[PDB]
């Protein structure tokens, strides 16, 4: 698994990738 530290909102956070 994968995730990124997105500069979108809301808010900056963690998504995960696949």
């Amino acid at each position: 698994r994968k995730s990124i530290r997105i500069q979108r909102g809301p808010g900056r956070a963690f998504v995960t990738i696949g």
